[PDB]
């Protein structure tokens, strides 16, 4: 009890009836008792004469005092004493629990506008954490509320406090739950929800200086007291899950698991620390029996492998990965589907996995489903072409893709051609050739030669396919007249018999079509003006040239499609679409002039019985098999002999093609050299 510092404060502090004490000078007097309180050591200090004051601020009458300093003064010098007389604890539940109840208040006056006693607040908030006497609040009858509380008032959005208290906020919070063993599912809400209520980087602004309490405390919670938090973690996502399912209403457990996901998502993405207390329930979730909870967390996990983060997943959650990749044979198309539509971005993402990947996509590749067939070759059009050779590498994925090709269904069939064929083309102006990619090149190779087989089946809706695509992606219109031929041979380079029969037959058909499509308008400038509306040819030219616009609108899939546009087109009469057409025809034509005309012709059939733009759909794809392309000025550019010696594989090409360009007819060839000697 003798110590060398002694308490110097002896005056009143309670107003009576007999002698009564002023605001001012009760102001002034709580402010030299709490500088003092303050400055006195816990150790060196009497205590015993300070009694006095510890059965004295503890009076209704200053508690609620309706003047703030007093109260403001009166908590810092309470604040003080639990201090000194810690761990004695001189004041009992009750007391107790009022003064917790009225620093509370002074927590709740902190966040509000200046009272002019923030200072004494500020001390108060910040002795109490450093003294660690806030957390005799934690064992009171009453704790479980006046935490909650305590809580609320942080949390509360109505209030603004300083973001230096911050990190003082994140301790009082964090020390006196720490006390606790079952804290309310109202307090864990509050403290979850910030990860879901705030989130960054969502407005793009200036200096997004804007910050949040809320959040950051959770923060501090969920990263400084992750230890203590990951039980409760546990908690909040079983009761919450819990409460839903019970509910009445029977709509809520899927609309509440889908938030907790975002919830175990944010939490990856800022503490990944604490995801391993939950991780347990996914892990059960994806082969749970109401599918619609294995597609979300499939989904969830599949999230996860696309977001950034500190830690790794399959590295750390090794377990639940296996799991997730193990719904490639899921029951559920859904959840078949939900799957593969996450690889697209993971592949984009991390290249962390290139085994478990191929391993699954080839088995994707070949499910019986079709949905999941598609969302497979879709990869290879939402992921660029580069991400796709250095990640999957797979055999049968490659195999299985062209393989699609000659499927039944439809849609897939469609997607696949296409794909696979965008994919050659942008597979040729990127990646190059090494000695190890050269592997699986083999497959990229055959692709051309492959649509070509397409011509096999004979279908009028694959074949308009095959064309359409192949001037689309393998052989283009552009951009110069060398890397075409250069180009047109690694394309023919891979090419089978039938590859080359159909190869040279779609051409041999192209001089047929041209002398069709030439006398087409021969016999379209009929209407030009009256000639034989009932002279001459009248009465069987018509039925000539009626019956002629059937041969080329024989080999579409909808001829009464063709008939009716080529019909409307002698409708116009217009001189100028049929010189660009007929200047599109007539064999021998500079591949420059072609582009020109022809870019320009279907760019003037566009926005003029039925939309034009069938008839462009129809014209195009219908061009392609007559207009000459690579019999053309081409066999100059072949013709040059680009090789002395060796390179033997491009000279047989080089026969080949000439050797049938040739078969075409020399009766117009060996004429040229006979009217230039």
């Amino acid at each position: 009890k003798g110590a060398v510092t002694k308490l110097k404060f002896n005056s009143p502090i309670i107003s009576t009836s007999d002698q009564l004490i002023s605001t001012n000078e009760l102001l002034d007097r709580l402010k030299a008792l709490h500088e003092e309180l303050a400055s006195l050591d816990q150790d060196n200090t009497d205590l015993t004469g300070l009694d006095k004051y510890r059965d004295a601020l503890v009076s209704r009458k200053l508690l609620k005092h309706k003047d703030v300093g007093i109260r403001a003064f009166t908590a810092c010098c309470l604040s003080d004493i639990l201090r000194l007389y810690a761990p004695d604890a001189p004041y009992t539940d009750a007391q107790l629990t009022d003064i917790f109840k009225l620093v509370l208040s002074q927590f709740e006056q902190l966040g509000d506008q200046e009272n002019g006693y923030h200072i004494q607040q500020t001390y108060l908030i910040t002795k109490l954490l450093e003294y660690r006497s806030i957390v005799l609040l934690a064992d009171l009858p009453s704790s479980n509320n006046l935490l909650i509380e305590l809580f609320h008032i942080f949390y509360d959005p109505n209030k603004s406090f300083p973001a230096r208290l911050f990190n003082v906020i994140g301790g009082i919070l964090g020390e006196v739950i720490s006390e606790f063993d079952s804290v309310p599912l109202e307090v864990l809400r509050l403290i979850f929800n910030k990860f879901l209520t705030y989130n960054p980087n969502e407005i793009p602004e200036g200096l997004n200086v804007t910050s949040d309490c809320g959040y950051e405390v959770s923060l501090i919670l969920c990263d400084t007291y992750s230890n203590r938090m990951s039980r409760h973690l546990t908690k909040y996502y079983s009761e919450i899950i819990h409460e839903a399912t019970n509910d009445d209403n029977n709509s809520r457990l899927l609309t509440v698991v889908v938030k907790l996901h975002k919830l175990v998502l944010r939490l990856w993405e800022t503490v990944p620390e604490l995801i391993n207390a939950v991780i347990g329930f996914i892990y059960h979730e994806l082969s749970s029996e109401n599918e619609l909870f294995r597609k979300e967390a499939t989904k969830l996990i599949g999230q996860i492998l696309t977001s950034y983060s500190d830690l790794n997943f399959v590295s750390t959650h090794s377990d639940t990965f296996k799991a997730w990749i193990s719904k490639i044979a899921d029951i559920s198309p859904d959840v078949r589907v939900e799957w593969t539509e996450s690889i697209p971005q993971i592949i984009a993402t991390r290249e962390d996995i290139s085994k478990e990947l191929n391993q699954a996509l080839a088995k994707t590749f070949i499910d019986s489903d079709p949905r999941v067939r598609r969302t497979s070759v879709m990869i290879f059009n939402k992921v660029p072409v580069t991400e796709i050779w250095k990640n999957i590498t797979n055999k049968a994925i490659y195999t299985s893709l062209l393989h699609l090709a000659r499927e039944k269904h439809k849609e897939v069939r469609e997607l696949c051609i296409n794909t696979m064929a965008k994919f050659y083309s942008n597979s040729l102006n990127e990646i190059e050739r090494t000695y190890q990619n050269k592997e699986i090149w083999e497959i990229i190779d055959t692709i051309p030669s492959t649509l070509y087989n397409l011509y096999y089946i004979n279908d009028l809706n694959i074949n308009e396919q095959v064309d359409s695509v192949i001037f689309e992606y393998l052989l283009p219109f552009e951009p110069d007249n060398d890397k075409r031929v250069h180009r047109l041979l690694t394309v023919l380079s891979h090419f089978d018999k039938k590859a080359f029969t159909s190869f040279f037959a779609f051409n041999a058909r192209q001089i047929k079509i041209s002398f069709a499509i030439s006398k087409y308008i021969d016999f379209s400038k009929f209407l030009n003006n009256q000639e034989s509306m009932s002279s001459s040819q009248g009465p069987i030219v018509m039925n000539k040239y009626n019956q002629t616009l059937q041969w080329l609108a024989s080999g579409l899939s909808d001829s009464t499609k063709a008939i009716d546009a080529l019909e409307t087109i002698k409708q116009f009469n217009d001189e100028r679409i049929f010189y660009l057409l007929n200047a599109c025809v007539t064999n021998d034509i500079p591949f420059l002039t072609f582009k020109n005309c022809y870019n320009e012709l279907v760019s003037k059939l566009q926005t003029p019985s039925i939309m034009p733009r069938d008839i462009a759909k129809v014209i195009q794809i219908l061009l392609f098999r007559a207009s000459p392309i690579i019999y053309n000025v081409s066999n100059i550019s072949v013709l040059l002999n680009l090789s002395n010696n060796s390179d033997a594989k491009q000279l047989d090409l080089k026969r080949r093609i000439l050797d049938d360009i040739s078969k075409v007819n020399p009766t117009l060839f060996k004429d040229q050299i006979r009217t230039l000697k």
